[PDB]
């Protein structure tokens, strides 16, 4: 489980975790509470998996977009700041940690990608994506290349995709229509197409990932890269003289980065909820705290109004905010992970040539708009079905297809719930399994239990719904 | 298979099949072609099952509503009458055998249910359903009952259900919205409710079926029944003095029978298509022909204008047409069978008390609006998927998760088709099986075949679609 007394903190390996450990120590010098800071791999995946059972860190750091999922799963303890404190952080940033009218994490900083150029290799950076092929040609001559960024992650290639019309889920009347996915429209295609063409023409390489691009840029091998504030430190170390400017335009429109807001959320299974709140509110979210971290690795435009008033002077932050405004805040809904995985795949297959732009995006659209089982299960309230089945058993203890020689002398609300598993039978099964589990202990007899299994088994048919071929009800 | 030279005809056991055999003989006396007339059980089920392989009758008789399904399955040969002939039959009736802008059967007669009363027991039949409980009470005293009709079939109980708002599929802009099902609205509930209440109060019995009601009425045991023209003969035999009148009203509206049009369709696998056409056009659809049949058992309002001009004089036919007009023509779409099965179930469970009106209807709505696998398969054009997979194999004969040490140095349109099986995985499987079958013969090698199976197997995943847990590709 989770030790009471200490604070364990998870944050991604590309963030200023050393800078955060310092705030960990200042907090310890004043508190005596041991603050541990870790940067595991795939922590945004691991957390859902571990916080579920009741383990993991007290605090979890990631971009706001994943927290909706965590919330829906009941993994995040709600956070509640006295009005005053809230007045210190930008409205904009508070919204990003708001799910179902609740605050589920603490905002830290606003992130957005910008175009980063080597002032040596390229005094004047291009205004347009279209300009780039010419450049690379020119640069290849001098033994260099025009541009290199991470292609393995959608986050990076999305600003171009989004430029001429691409979007994730439309925002219709105060909500996201997760059936209205715009990754397969003219714009998205145009964008991804241009991207692939760059590859087809030897201007960049489908296999290029983060570290490869970072190294290339930091060793002065390519004129341009695309990245976020976090990456500024390593360059500051690298002897390269760099500028940070607005991303190029495509078909005349600005690239539109998915703006994300670094957030800190408290494990809803942690004993140290108070300590956590005090840490984040009184130490991290302070001018010294943020600075300590921002020193290790730049946060972008911090959530706290006072320190940002300082940071704003930095031209790099200006360009960061410029790109951010051209962009859109990522949604934080549960379906976002689906969307991301979907697009990650499309981009890769298209980039690698396994598929065509039109095909890959078409698959992404289909898949990103498909509801996942785990989500549906969490949202399910299966009690009505439980109650129904129990009752039905009493009325069959003395009254077609009878169970025993003795049988041979709520339903709506339940079915309403099961309706949600009508398009995924494996899922329908899981829902039945969940029902079983939630009752096995309340089942006295055994005639009782198996006369429950069989009833449970043809429950979907009773609702006029589709049913699994097989379904183990251990 | 089907013998060339003879004509085999299927018609339901409750129709004037003897009367039709006569036209069978007059046709034989003039032709020498042996005409066989049979009335098998569940012939509307058997036919789809047998006509599929290429057997069955040359001609198939049923209400128009089932023929849409037969058509979609390619079981019905299109029928084409010279304008003149068509001018002999009512427009209304031609529409009923029209599917996808094609004539798929020959209209014979218009059917509709009416209220049939014993003039001895009840000189003045009720205007309203509401009046009936009082009657039955009064009649039970005299040792009789007010009303008895078939409860095992939805066809009979639907006029009441439909009365105050019930419908099958809404007709939206020239088409039926099979997702807009009106069997679970206030009206339908009201209607079914009244019906169940009749039962709950000992006014009728949930177990009452056709023969039980017919016998009861024909032996003068109940004052009223609800039935169609076909039933007139047996009563004519029965010494009971009966009238045929408009069905009672419910909540102030007329009962609304599903008007059906007896149709004759030609097996699209029969060699005798010409004979069939000549039989139906030149013998059956004539004043003598129809009469011969109408003699055995009344057809209702026949499709042929001339004979109906005669029949119209019969007050019984008048009442039949009155009820028909208060009613609605059944749709002939493939989904109709689903709808009927769904409602048959609801009615029975509600009537039997296994479920409540609200629950049962709610299940019917859900289920009647659910697309069936066989339908989706028929409508599927899986070629694109076939072509795609074949090609993909060539491009893998020398180029992640490789098949052989050698591999280790259309898609959209296809997926568009597979999208249709996204809510039924068993079905997705069948679609893959169909693809396999349609290629096993075109597959030279064996490395070829199994390198096809594996590709085929993760085809849904390539389309971002859901996939079966298991799928045998024999
Ligand atoms: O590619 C598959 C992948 O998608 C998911 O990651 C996304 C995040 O949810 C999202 O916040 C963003 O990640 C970036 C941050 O905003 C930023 O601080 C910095 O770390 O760069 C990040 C990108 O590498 O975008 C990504 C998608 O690219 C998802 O959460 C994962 O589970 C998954 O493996
Ligand atoms: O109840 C289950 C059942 O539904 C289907 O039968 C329907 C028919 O499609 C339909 O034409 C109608 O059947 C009647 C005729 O119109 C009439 O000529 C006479 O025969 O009375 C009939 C009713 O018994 O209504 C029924 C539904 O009640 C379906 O086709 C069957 O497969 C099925 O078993
Ligand atoms: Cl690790
Ligand atoms: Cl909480
Ligand atoms: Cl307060
Ligand atoms: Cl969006
Ligand atoms: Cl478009
Ligand atoms: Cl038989
Ligand atoms: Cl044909
Ligand atoms: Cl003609
Ligand atoms: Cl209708
Ligand atoms: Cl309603």
């Amino acid at each position: 489980k989770i030790e009471e007394g200490k604070l364990v903190i998870w944050i991604n390996g590309d963030k200023g975790y050393n800078g955060l450990a310092e705030v960990g120590k200042k907090f310890e010098k004043d508190t005596g509470i041991k603050v541990t800071v870790e940067h595991p791999d795939k922590l945004e995946e691991k957390f859902p998996q571990v916080a579920a059972t009741g383990d993991g860190p007290d605090i979890i750091f990631w971009a706001h977009d994943r927290f909706g999922g965590y919330a829906q799963s009941g993994l995040l303890a709600e956070i509640t700041p006295a009005a005053a404190f809230q007045d210190k952080l930008y409205p904009f940033t508070w919204d990003a940690v708001r799910y179902n009218g609740k605050l589920i994490a603490y905002p830290i900083a606003v992130e957005a990608l910008s175009l980063i150029y080597n002032k040596d290799l390229l005094p004047n950076p291009p205004k347009t994506w279209e300009e780039i092929p010419a450049l690379d040609k020119e640069l290849k001559a001098k033994g260099k290349s025009a541009l290199m960024f991470n292609l393995q992650e959608p986050y990076f290639t999305w600003p171009l995709i989004a430029a001429d019309g691409g979007y994730a889920f439309k925002y219709a009347a105060g909500k996201y229509d997760i059936k209205d996915v715009g990754v397969d429209n003219a714009g998205a295609k145009a964008g991804l197409t241009f991207l692939v063409d760059l590859i087809k023409n030897k201007h960049m390489n489908a296999d290029t990932d983060y570290s490869i691009a970072e190294a290339a840029f930091n060793k002065g091998e390519t004129a341009m890269t695309i990245n976020g504030p976090w990456a500024w430190s390593n360059i500051d170390t690298s002897a390269v003289n760099y500028g940070v400017t607005v991303l190029p335009t495509f078909k005349g429109q600005p690239s539109k980065p998915f703006v994300g807001v670094l957030s800190a959320g408290i494990n809803a299974a942690s004993p140290n909820k108070e300590l956590a709140k005090e840490f984040l509110e009184n130490y991290l979210l302070t001018d010294e705290g943020l600075e300590a971290v921002n020193k290790d690795k730049p946060l972008g435009a911090v959530a706290l109004k006072s320190y940002e008033e300082e940071l704003a002077k930095d031209p790099r932050i200006a360009a960061t905010m410029e790109n951010a405004q051209k962009g859109e805040i990522m949604p934080n809904i549960p379906q976002m992970s689906a969307f991301w995985y979907a697009v990650r795949t499309a981009v890769i297959n298209a980039a690698s040539g396994r598929q065509t732009v039109d095909a890959a995006l078409a698959a992404a659209q289909t898949n990103a708009a498909a509801r996942r089982c785990q989500s549906q299960l969490e949202r399910a309230n299966l009690r009505p079905c439980e109650q129904h089945l129990m009752q039905k058993i009493q009325r069959d203890e003395d009254s077609r297809d009878p169970y025993s020689p003795s049988q041979d002398p709520h339903q709506e609300r339940c079915c309403n719930e099961l309706n949600e598993f009508e398009n995924n039978q494996r899922c329908m099964c899981e829902a039945l399994q969940q029902i079983m589990e939630n009752q096995s202990d309340r089942l006295q007899g055994r005639q009782q239990e198996q006369q429950f299994k069989r009833e449970l088994r043809n429950l979907p048919q009773q609702c006029g719904l589709r049913a699994p071929q097989r379904c183990d009800l251990d």
